[PDB]
């Protein structure tokens, strides 16, 4: 297991525009496109990602392009900002996925509400970091990707993944 398997598992793999949980427009595994509620938008900036007409669909390929780079991306995001950097470089391998995961997902500004948890999880005081993280928007809306990824930072195992 690693970050790769982990986000390709939480955010599945679709080929052609959808809407996410909170209904914007993305595509592939989980590259959202755009907040906007035009789908003429949405296919405009996948057009423009791809270097291509696409018509709203992709291949495979291109999915796993975009991801790899949605993946890296993050783990630069992480490393360039001075709130999450230190909390990183102080985990282990397995909860650093965990963080990926989360920044992935919420991006670096919606991190900051998670200040608390941060801290706490730097202190390495799992079960409380756990607690405090359940607390959230997060949690309350995708409660089961949630719930994987907390109990990832609680054991530092891939058991909830496995
Ligand atoms: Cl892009
Ligand atoms: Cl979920």
């Amino acid at each position: 297991m690693n970050i790769f398997e982990m986000l390709r598992i939480d955010e599945g793999l679709r080929l052609k525009i959808y809407k996410d949980t909170e209904g914007y427009y993305t595509i592939g595994i989980g590259h959202l496109l755009t907040k906007s509620p035009s789908l003429n938008a949405a296919k405009s900036e996948l057009d423009k990602a791809i270097g291509r007409n696409t018509n709203g669909v992709i291949t495979k390929d291109e999915a796993e392009k975009l991801f790899n780079q949605d993946v890296d991306a993050a783990v630069r995001g992480i490393l360039r900002n001075a709130k999450l950097k230190p909390v990183y470089d102080s985990l282990d391998a397995v909860r650093r996925a965990a963080l990926i995961n989360m920044v992935f997902q919420m991006g670096e500004t919606g991190m900051a509400g998670f200040t608390n948890s941060l801290r706490m999880l730097q202190q390495k005081r799992w079960d409380e970091a756990a607690v405090n993280l359940a607390k959230s928007r997060w949690y309350n809306q995708t409660p089961n990707r949630a719930k994987r990824v907390i109990t990832t930072f609680r054991t530092g195992t891939w058991d909830a993944y496995k």
